[PDB]
């Protein structure tokens, strides 16, 4: 339970809003704005509520204590000025005081230039908190970090609350992971079981079908005694995968698309799983597997989508993910999706409108799926109780 900015009285109050404005930038220009688009209703509501608004965010992982022009938020100030129809100044020196009136908005320079940001320094947290009456955390994609402007500031601000976007992401994730409508399917892909072990084990206690992809799928295929050829798997994790497959239904591919190499002389071939050669690379699920998986997805009432099932930027290895994306788009289930490759797949196959919730903050998304405490949410919950 956290305080909500929407439930607050903000008229004439100085409001520091931590947004996730960490967008691609090239040559001083924003080249994609999904994170900014998502945050703008928060910014607009605070202004409508009578606030003096200070927006802050990170950009990249610059060196603390230096100005790095490539990491400056000036392109986001340019963008916000055109989006809001008003000059939105970038404020490059603010920890010692900033002049902002009710009804106005400024954009702080990159919080990660500040010495003490990454390690959550009290001195820095207190300087943030001194600039405002209310601190609002609205950046779910950084909620897994205890940093000066994501966590420390909320220790010391007079009032500390969640923003509308943070609350909405916690709600949707709570919907999919708290007690989901059954049956619940999860798709988890990646290069290694070991690197997503916490995700897999958590979902094993939550979902009813666990569709694995990529190198995770190779280890499950190996653990079942299937040949995976020249495809990455972890022999040491074989017992773990078998334990996971004992806890939850993990359907395995019945057919796959293989190639020996990426070359103009190579052909992409569908084989049954038993016929994978020792020099074949497993690069997509096969058409029978894709049909079976699609039928499973359209029977589910909840879908967690965390990964493609093939190297889909190659069309010869894209059928599995195309079919699965379309199935999720057609399915009656509440679907949530997260992870960079997943969003790329959603964009490529044009199903974004048909996904119930698309999380843009991968790392914090996975931590929430794993059952981890999110420090940014934790500090908000402690403030509310006290």
């Amino acid at each position: 339970t956290v305080l909500k900015m929407t439930d607050l009285d903000l008229q004439g109050k100085r409001v520091l809003i931590r947004e996730d404005l960490n967008v691609p930038v090239k040559d001083g220009v924003v080249t994609s704005d999904a994170r900014i688009l998502a945050s703008l209703p928060t910014i607009k509501l605070a202004l409508e509520k009578g606030a003096a608004v200070m927006v802050c965010s990170h950009l990249g992982r610059p060196t603390e204590g230096e100005f790095s022009a490539e990491n400056s938020l000036k392109p986001v100030a340019d963008y916000l000025s055109k989006a809001l129809g008003r000059e939105v100044p970038l404020v490059s020196d603010y920890l010692n005081g900033v002049d902002v009136k009710a009804g106005d908005i400024v954009l702080f320079e990159n919080v990660r230039f500040n010495k003490g940001e990454k390690k959550n320094a009290d001195e820095l947290a207190k300087q943030y908190a001194a600039l405002c009456d209310v601190f609002v955390m609205d950046a779910f994609g950084t909620a897994h970090r205890a940093e000066g402007s994501t966590h420390g500031v909320a220790k010391f601000a007079k009032v500390a609350a969640a923003g509308p976007l943070l609350a909405a992401e916690l709600d949707a994730l709570g919907k999919a992971l708290g007690a989901p409508a059954k049956p619940m399917a999860a798709i988890v892909a990646g290069s290694k079981v070991s690197t997503k072990l916490d995700v897999l084990n958590s979902l094993s206690q939550i979902c009813d079908l666990l569709i694995v992809g990529g190198g995770i799928a190779d280890t499950f295929l190996a653990a079942a005694g299937h040949p995976v050829g020249k495809s990455l798997y972890e022999p040491d994790l074989l017992d773990t995968a078998r334990a996971i497959a004992a806890k939850v239904n993990v359907p395995l591919p019945t057919d796959v698309v293989v190639a020996k190499e990426f070359a103009e002389s190579a052909e992409a071939t569908v084989k049954l799983i038993a016929d994978v050669a020792a020099d074949d690379m497993i690069l997509d699920i096969g058409p029978q597997t894709a049909e079976h998986f699609a039928q499973l997805l359209k029977t589910s009432k909840t879908i967690l989508w965390n990964g493609p099932v093939g190297v889909f930027e190659f069309d010869q290895f894209g059928n599995g993910t195309k079919v699965l994306a379309k199935a999720i788009a057609d399915s009656a289930a509440f679907s949530i999706a997260g992870g960079g490759d997943t969003l790329a797949a959603i964009d490529k196959y044009g199903v974004a409108d048909q996904i119930s919730q698309i999380s843009t903050g991968g790392g914090a998304f996975l931590e929430f799926v794993e059952g981890k405490v999110l420090p940014a949410v934790e500090v908000l919950e402690s403030r509310a109780k006290a």
